[PDB]
């Protein structure tokens, strides 16, 4: 037994705050959170505790240390086949990653829809408010590999997996409306000129090189999707304080037959809220596995993701009635034209137990949809379709996919599809043929129908040439681009021209920056102005008379484009620094972590050595990372406690938490003596919004404090910034 | 055409410094550098200019923009082939990432050694000055992902592939001159426990966390190689400044049969040097390419990467003569007890063309050797023999590997192997079996002699009972760990001391940082109360009275193990930051160029924005980045000319660009009115070592700074910058 005696090395089995215990498998962490995906599983979760070490052919192993040889100092046997097999299967590990999206993060949870949908959709696991739906969730990057990094500037993929009744269902979403380009034929240049160029293979998780912003300025159908990955979307604080979108209109057909088209939207009840750039660059490298940490340690705590299921509905009839194609996958539908309706709740509420086998080999597709759904012509679907089952006959070794007990269906599967490597099912059907009169026929088809029906794809009218061709209603580039645009508030305008401006200054050829400046001139003059200006280039004359896109069906904002524009902060699962000195002030500490704990936030108390310290009442404090082991990047505020405020008032690192938390517009709580570190990030005496300071920690301290972290972050502060050398 | 009209697309294919073109194509790039294997993949090379774009059936495509559709805006056909053959490809392009060492990059060029060494071995490769062998090589991390950061804390790789006359010849080593554990059974655990953890898959490219410490703490064997991991050999400034060894005792063989032991070591003819912690952390997300770049753009610039190869001899019946066992790679031979003899230099003087086809798919194994060369009883050594050939089964597709092109030996190869997995080569032999009468034999057996024979093993003694036991001459665990740190400078030791706390700060289980700090009192007291004291640890009685391990055969000390002990420094290919403003004194930045340029030391200009900036006399100055866009971590000395400062004197960038780069001990060099910027950074009237200054910067000034950079780092300046908030 090399455990310790005191059995602290397990965590327990209750919920815990992030860094109160070490994180575990979900099945030791949660065993009694259960749903019936989770429970299917058991027939393949193995355990450990008590049993005997063996081969995989289940003989005991006795020396797990050595290797046999001929005398201890002499050569390694061929006849030591435990070796063999444990080398052997630890050399064919690795699988290869997802061609795009190959960084991501999942995990298990349940869906119910609010109402039954069965006047739109005879979806079945939307046909009833008491009907709940298991499902797996996958988060990803675009663009990097598996061992790329969270916080980069890209989009995000926000992947469904719903075990229905009647099927699986994927919803294959990212967490910005729209995609770079219109038709699949496209993808491979798109995703060839974002990801590492070919011959150095640099750089990763970065669009900021020059033949991604070649491909942009020579494809201005890109622009949308480019305006939204410059902005702060491109960077989310998490997971759960990002959107979702399925991007393209799809069909719900119902049981009378009428189709109605949809797009599908996840709103996350946990607000949204995005890093700065500085910060998500500098979290790269200080925490490369920060939104991946950030999730597993929420379901931990019992800060459950939660989203909220939406559609927009736009009926048959009204298919043409906008100024932009519902076909075209560049083109969002603005919320004030077709409100999003809600349609239920998605709470994920488990952590995976093996990431390879569970998160790793998980298969989404978004062809895998149910009887009460179907597609339309959209051209960027249309080739999805393709893509999703061919990548993985190579990714997970061949047509059995669906065997992998994290893509096994919950309903029943039966066919005559038969053989394949890894093959697990065996079937006794005597036929593998249809029609067959040796069993019956068994399994038969199915009508379609109301309920438990077979599929049949809605008879829309196909009329046309074989043709080569892009619809000229998909000609239009440059009124969305716009319309986010003037959607935005000033400081998050700030952060789009900063954004471009960074990413144009990586492009090597100066050429290329000159022709994305002319296509941001198409767009709105003063964005191509200001981006112009960091540049150091010069608007032509023609260039700065550009006529302006047309609006879109009228509108000239849509706030719902925003990010913070309209107010939706929540405050529980975010984290506070607290910043320790060798004699705190226990009456601070009391009144801050009670109010901290009151409104679900979270606390790290800091310091510059690890092990304790005492307070001025003798009460112990046991500390969570130094200052430099957990920088103010990685959590949501700072609050410095009164006490011995002269311990840590010289100490570097002390101070410069403060002047990064400040840069990066943070909220900070001064209690008592803490003030005199307004002189490090330069603060007036009568103070300044976004400072809090009091005496002492009580009375109104908390609820300032509080407040601002509601706001998420003090936006007022950004003119203050730029002098500060940080 | 798309190229502009100016012909700036395309990079001049003469050497550059980084920075001035963009990177390309090794072939596109030094058309003129040649060797026998570059030659060799012409065969294979594709071009791509003037040729129309096709299927890979040779088919002409007219629109590669659209998916083939039945009208516009119609559904997509299953008859598209050009569709799907491009979706397909693109599918299936990614194969596994080697199981260890998965991040690295990789360049050609040729090696020769400095005199005949037929009277040590008869491997062909050494027999002759005059007779060049190409060679590939790829250096790498260990723990990360193909896509995780360069500038991580981990062991690196450097294996060279040395194509020869007789065959190819693998050297497989790392940068530090032991491993982490002495019998390959244990190697999945190790490399299990160093790896992200298994339910959440975290943490990337850092050992920084509970599993690793674990078993360090629990296997002290480890703890030598720890000792260097913790060490700044850990964050190497570049590839081309660091050590590469063999790690094993391997041995030759000469002519006459005689067997001398050797042991393989690289010498950086670039000198050692490597970062600091702080920086290289912050590195990984400001750059996470940043070594794959620096190594691309030093071949580009002519600054080729070159090395000395070395043999540490020991005569067979020396074998024992030591305190430790020649035979246990976690035991270094100190070369002040068996010099190192120079043998040869290899120069690396081409980039690849495609980074997947010739780095991703190189296949580098130790037990490829050829005849001069054998294997010894090293227990690690023999299990590695096993694992090289079985893990490219399933990365690179099957047991045809050898005919990737990378792969491929220059020199003949015949046999009775035929087919599996695409199958290249097509054998025109009527027999595939020995022996055959019906091709009288062919290809035929050949005796050994002394050149051109057929490998022959030496025929090592063998005695012993087929057993799974260590050598008990392995048990020996401290005493390797104590000379390595009483041979670093105190600065070296101070930056040990430190990675080991920082790391054992993030184990959660505390139990684990006790043991680890229990095991560290076992190699030396001052380091583990050192550490203790970071932890909040105290140790007990007993531990403080725990005796010393004994000498390494009477050595106290051993500089060749310290980075920086015996000065070796090499200022060219280093790089400079010149922060302009917008009136530069012209003569100022003309004497730094000129000073630089001699020195063969290159230079990066760097603005609040990027464009052009004036100097007084005229002189158009291109700005290669912002302050923020390259920051202080990317160079080696930052150079500040005068002009007009007010311009840049309170921006936040500029002082932090100071404030960093001091805080990282790099030489700082500051002319006429930038002398206002020693406020910043706390430097008295008078000034301090590693701080340049002077009215003028001339001769004088830049020898100083010169001076500064052939010494790396200012060691000096580390009790001063604990105060700067940076
Ligand atoms: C024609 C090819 C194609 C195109 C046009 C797209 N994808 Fe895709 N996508 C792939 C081909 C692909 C893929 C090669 O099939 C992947 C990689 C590995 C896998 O299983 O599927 C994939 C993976 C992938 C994943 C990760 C699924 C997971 O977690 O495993 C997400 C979230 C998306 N995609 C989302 C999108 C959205 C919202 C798109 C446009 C609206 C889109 N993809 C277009
Ligand atoms: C002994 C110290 C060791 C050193 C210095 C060493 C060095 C290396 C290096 C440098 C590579 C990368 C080669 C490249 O650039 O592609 C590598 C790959 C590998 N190593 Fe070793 N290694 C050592 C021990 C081992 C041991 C003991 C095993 C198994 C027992 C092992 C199994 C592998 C495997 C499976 C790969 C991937 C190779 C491929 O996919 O082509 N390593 N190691």
């Amino acid at each position: 037994s090399l455990a310790p005696e005191d059995g602290s090395h397990r965590p327990a089995a209750e919920p815990t705050p992030p860094g109160a215990q070490p994180t575990a498998p979900g099945s030791l962490k949660a065993p009694d959170t259960r749903n019936e995906k989770l429970n299917s599983l058991e027939d393949v979760r193995k355990g450990s505790e008590n049993y005997a070490l063996t081969t995989n052919q289940g003989v005991r192993i006795a020396d797990d240390q050595n290797s046999l040889r001929a005398g201890s100092r002499g050569p390694t046997l061929l006849e030591d086949f435990i070796l063999r097999e444990k080398i052997t299967h630890f050399d064919h590990e690795r699988i290869p990653e997802r061609i795009v999206h190959a960084r991501g993060s999942a995990a298990h949870g349940y869906f119910q829809p609010y109402k039954s949908l069965s006047d739109i959709t005879k979806a079945d696991f939307l046909s009833d408010p008491n009907k709940i739906t298991p499902v797996f969730v996958r988060f990803s990057t675009v663009q990097g590999g598996a061992g790329s990094a969270d916080t980069v500037r890209d989009i995000r993929g926000f992947a469904t997996k719903f075990y229905t009744e009647e099927g699986i269902f994927d919803l294959v979403g990212n967490n910005t409306p729209i995609f770079f380009i219109q038709d699949a034929h496209k993808f491979p240049d798109f995703v060839h000129a974002v990801k590492p160029e070919p011959h150095w293979a640099i750089p990763q998780g970065q669009s900021a090189h020059d033949t991604f912003w070649d491909y942009v300025s020579l494809q201005p159908e890109t622009l949308h999707n480019v305006m939204w990955a410059m902005s702060d979307r491109g960077i989310p604080r998490s997971y759960r304080t990002m959107e979702g979108f399925g991007i393209h209109t799809f069909r719900l057909i119902n049981a009378e037959g009428k189709a109605t088209f949809v797009r599908f939207h996840w709103k996350p009840l946990a607000g949204k809220a995005s890093l700065v750039w500085d910060e998500a660059q500098k979290l790269t490298g200080r925490d490369p596995d920060f939104h991946r940490r950030e999730l597993w340690e929420a379901i931990e705590a019992g800060d459950f993701p939660e989203y909220e299921l939406g559609f927009q509905l736009i009926p048959e009839e009204d298919e043409f009635k906008f100024d932009f194609d519902l076909l075209d996958p560049t083109k969002l539908i603005p919320e004030e034209l077709v409100p999003v309706q809600r349609v239920g709740k998605m709470v994920l509420n488990r952590n995976p137990d093996n990431f390879f086998a569970e998160n790793e080999q998980a298969a989404f597709h978004p062809g895998h949809i149910v009887p009460g759904l179907d597609f339309t012509n959209d051209p960027l679907l249309q080739g999805r379709l393709f893509s999703y089952t061919d990548t993985q006959i190579s990714r997970l070794g061949g047509p059995n996919f669906h065997e992998i007990p994290i893509n096994r269906p919950t309903c029943p599967y039966h066919n005559f599809q038969r053989d394949g490597m890894h093959r697990m099912g065996i079937d006794t059907n005597p036929a593998n043929y249809e029609p067959n009169s040796i069993n019956d026929n068994w399994p038969r088809e199915t009508p379609p129908g109301p309920k438990r029906g077979g599929f049949e794809s809605y008879q829309e009218r196909v009329e046309g040439n074989k043709v080569r061709e892009r619809s000229p209603s998909f000609g239009e580039y440059y009124s969305h681009p716009r319309l986010f645009w003037l959607s935005q508030t000033p400081f998050e305008q700030r952060h789009i021209v900063d954004g471009f401006s960074f990413q144009l200054s990586k492009v090597v050829r100066p050429y290329i920056r000159e022709r994305v400046v002319d296509q941001l001139a198409h767009i709105d003059l003063t964005l191509a102005q200001a981006v112009a200006k960091n540049l150091g280039i010069e608007l032509t004359d023609d260039q700065l008379n550009i006529t302006p896109p047309p609006d879109v069906n009228g509108l000239k904002k849509d706030p719902s484009l925003s990010l913070y524009a309209i107010p939706d902060g929540d405050v529980k699962g975010r984290v506070v620094a607290i910043l320790l000195n060798d004699e705190v002030r226990s009456a601070d500490l009391l009144a801050i972590l009670k109010a901290l704990k009151a409104k679900g936030v979270h606390a790290k108390l800091l310091y510059s050595r690890m092990g304790e310290v005492t307070a001025d009442d003798g009460t112990v404090l046991p500390i969570a990372a130094t200052f430099a082991g957990a920088p103010s990047l990685t959590v949501d505020a700072v609050i410095v406690p009164c006490g011995n405020i002269a311990d840590i008032a010289d100490n570097g690192d002390a101070n410069y938490y403060l002047m990064e938390a400040y840069k990066h517009l943070k909220p900070i709580a001064l209690a008592g003596d803490a003030r005199k570190f307004k002189a490090t990030i330069k603060i007036a005496d009568q103070g300044e919004e976004g400072i809090v300071e009091a005496d002492s920690a009580d009375g109104s301290f908390m609820d300032e404090l509080l407040t601002l972290m509601a706001a998420h972050r003090v936006w007022s502060r950004i003119p203050k910034i730029d002098k500060i050398p940080a």
